């Protein structure tokens, strides 16, 4: 269970890494222009769930469980 991610506003930057354990839902934010990808417990990619601790609103979030999906 890897990521393509990066931890801060990196619009150029998603190093694949690999963070699950209790969280494999690895969650790509976008909003705006800076997308918030961390990653995320499964069962918590419901709505804003995902980018609520990482901002939420309107954004247009995309949340995989498989793999760095990247």
């Amino acid at each position: 269970l890897q990521c393509y991610n990066c931890p801060n506003p990196t619009a150029d930057c998603k190093t694949a890494v690999n963070c699950s354990s209790d969280f494999d839902a690895c969650l790509i934010t976008k909003a705006g222009l800076q997308v918030y990808n961390k990653c995320w417990k499964f069962e918590h990619c419901n709505f804003n769930d995902v980018t609520t601790r990482l901002r939420e609103n309107e954004l247009t979030y995309y949340c995989c469980k498989k793999d760095l999906c990247n």
